[PDB]
Order: C-alpha cells, then structure tokens, then sequence
C-alpha cells in the first residue's frame, strides 16, 4: 500500500533562498539557497525549521522559486517577467505578513493557479522597515491572461476585500502598474 509510507510528492522542486542585507557585499553575493524539497512533508519539515518573516531582521528577505530559476531579474524566466505585488504597511507586519506568506508559500507548491501556474516563477517576501512586501513572480509580463488570471486568484487566496486594488509591474521597469485586480 504506497499511501501508507510514501511521501506526497510536489507537482515541482522548489528551492528556498535567503537574502541578508549586508553594505560589504554586493546584492547577488547577499544572496544563498537555504535548501530544496520536493514533497509535502519535506515542505513542512523546512518551514517548521526556519524563522517566521516577522522574525526576520529588517532588510531580510525570503525566496521560494522553481528549482532551476534563481530569484532575480536576470534569470532567462525572470527577465521578461514581473511581480503581483503585495505591499504592507508597518502593522500589518503583526496582522497578515506571515499569514500572507504561508498562503502565497501554497499557492505555489499547491499550484493553484490551474493552467496558468506553469506561467509562476516563485515568490518574495522582503522585510523592510518602511514596509514589508510580498510578491509572485512569473515569467512574461505580456500574457494578459496568466498575468491576471494568477492575479485575480492570489487576491481571492489572500482574502482581499474589493475596495483593495493590487498591481503587476514588469522587471524590466522595475531595474508602473501593467495590470491591476
Ligand atoms: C541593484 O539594486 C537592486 C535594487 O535597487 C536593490 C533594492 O531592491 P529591493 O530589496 O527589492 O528593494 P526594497 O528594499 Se523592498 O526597497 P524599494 O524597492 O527601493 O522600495 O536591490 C537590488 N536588487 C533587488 N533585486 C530583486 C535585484 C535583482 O533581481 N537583480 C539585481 N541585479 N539587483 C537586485
């Protein structure tokens, strides 16, 4: 009976990434793989072990991506990409950050965003103190309709009421909203 003893595999390896800001060191060498998993259980088994984004000392950030995709603009699959941006203010670092976090976490190990999650690169949490943020990245800014189909999802999966209004911006711009939901 394999349901008995073998773990739940992911439909996708993910790596998680690390990024401690340090002025001594440039941007991408602040940047580390944590480790990879690629089952249920060995999900939880990380995110058990590690500290909550709250936690985190500001200028901290967290990536879950795709294995393969490293967390920034100039990955092949990033770099005609952009992000669904979720930007917080300094209380909701108590109310929703970490909420926030672990839904957007199964949004992607789940891929929940039916045929479309093929078009989702991983996600971001930066913790700031002028205001943290969360984000998904995916892969072209130009598919309006993965762009805003995983928009309108992730809104509805944060629990978003309609009198908020979230934005896509593409990398390219970022290194203005194209989208909104
Ligand atoms: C070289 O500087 C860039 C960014 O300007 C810098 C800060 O990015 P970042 O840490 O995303 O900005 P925040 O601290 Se949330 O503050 P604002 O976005 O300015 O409100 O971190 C570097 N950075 C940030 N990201 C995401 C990248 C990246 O993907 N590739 C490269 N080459 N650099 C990146």
């Amino acid at each position: 009976n394999p349901e008995h003893y073998i773990k739940h595999p992911l439909q996708n390896r993910w790596a998680l990434w690390f990024f401690k800001n340090d002025k001594s060191k440039t941007w991408q060498a602040n940047l580390r793989l944590i480790s990879k998993f690629d089952t249920v259980e060995d999900f939880w088994a990380l995110y058990n072990h590690i500290q909550l984004s709250s936690n985190l000392m500001p200028g901290c950030d967290y990536s879950l991506f795709k294995d393969g995709i490293e967390p920034m603009w100039e990955d092949e699959k990033n770099k005609r990409g952009g992000r669904w941006l979720i930007t917080l203010n300094k209380q909701q670092r108590r109310s929703d950050l970490d909420r926030f976090w672990l839904e957007t976490l199964l949004c992607l190990i789940g891929e929940s965003f039916d045929d479309y999650s093929d078009d989702v690169c991983g996600a971001v949490v930066n913790v700031r103190a002028k205001g943290d943020k969360i984000a998904i990245w995916t892969t072209e800014c130009e598919n309006r309709d993965a762009v805003t189909h995983i928009g309108r999802v992730y809104k509805e999966r944060l629990g978003l009421p309609p009198k908020i209004v979230i934005g896509y911006q593409s990398h390219a711009d970022t290194a203005k909203n194209r989208f909104v939901v």
